[PDB]
């Protein structure tokens, strides 16, 4: 901590407090995490972080183990997608931006889903801008290396608008299919202007995703019937059209969201096959205003 100049709060993560701040010694501006806890395997599987470099993610500056204590220090980006989707909503991030954004999203996820590293908590609040057009994710990989717990040490309530069905359904391993799923919650989120599922409990989050999609049954979902937390007793709604779900949104986008909203996790698109769909053809990357 004592090598760095606290500038600000950033806010409160999930893990602890996030601060802004200066390397007393070489003049980086960082973001600083605290991270409230030790243990060894989240020091490996950490250090493990440390390898995972790719442009759309934050980069992992240096971890701090002193003192019996745990800091992170990242790469600073000065906004979020949460702030800059706010800012904008009077007119809407523009579409080509949304496109690229997403592109850049989606090359990140391919490259920590190709060494098997998962999200597990993608949410507006953790994919960072600058003013070179690009958008990285932060935080991918701590949630296997520290969990995801339900409020933060601070009380702030963990959302679960973006996490994916087979989660609330009580799945106990993960796949890569879950970031897939947050991730075009978010897009939808960036078109329509209205968060996609803003449940507020587990079972509002579970009933909101099902009024828009429909219940899922041994059809669209072999295997959903026996999952810890499935119950016969579910009501049956029918599913909506994504016309009618994410209006402006071309034929493209609708049918690539489709492949992301999929509820079976194995039928769900990969970051891979994803960045191959033709909603792509012309994506280029404009310069936001910010
Ligand atoms: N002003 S803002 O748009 O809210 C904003 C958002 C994010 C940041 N920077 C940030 C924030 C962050 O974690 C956030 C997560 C949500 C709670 C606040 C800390 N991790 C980070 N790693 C590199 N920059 N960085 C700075 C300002």
């Amino acid at each position: 901590m004592e090598n760095f100049q606290k500038v600000e709060k950033i806010g409160e993560g999930t893990y602890g407090v996030v601060y802004k701040a200066r390397n007393k010694l070489t003049g980086e501006v960082v973001a600083l995490k605290k991270i409230r806890l030790v243990p060894s395997t989240a020091i490996r599987e950490i250090s493990l972080l440390k390898e995972l470099n790719h442009p759309n993610i934050v980069k992992l500056l240096d971890v701090i183990h002193t003192e019996n204590k745990l800091y992170l220090v990242f790469e600073f980006l000065h906004q979020d997608l949460k702030k800059f989707m706010d800012a904008s909503a009077l007119t809407g991030i523009p579409l080509p931006l949304i496109k690229s954004y997403l592109f850049q999203l989606l090359q990140g996820l391919a490259f920590c889903h190709s060494h098997r590293v998962l999200h597990r908590d993608l949410k507006p609040q953790n994919l960072l801008i600058n003013t070179e057009g690009a958008i990285k994710l932060a935080d991918f990989g701590l949630a296997r290396a520290f969990g995801v717990p339900v409020r933060t040490y601070t009380h702030e309530v963990v959302t679960l608008w973006y996490r994916a069905p087979e989660i609330l359904l009580g799945c106990k391993y993960y796949s890569t299919a879950v970031d897939i799923w947050s991730l075009g919650c978010i897009f939808a989120e960036m078109v329509t202007r209205r968060a996609l599922f803003p449940g507020d409990s587990e079972i509002d989050q579970l009933f909101r995703i099902f009024r828009t999609l429909g219940t899922p049954d041994e059809v669209v979902w072999p295997g959903v019937t026996s999952m810890p937390d499935y119950k016969p007793s579910f009501p049956k709604w029918a599913r909506q059209d994504f016309s009618k779900v994410v209006p402006p949104l071309d034929e493209d986008g609708r049918s690539l969201l489709s492949q992301m909203l999929h509820y079976d996790p194995n039928k769900r698109i990969s970051a891979k096959a994803a960045l191959a769909h033709p909603f792509f053809q012309d994506v280029t990357k404009p310069v936001p205003h910010l």
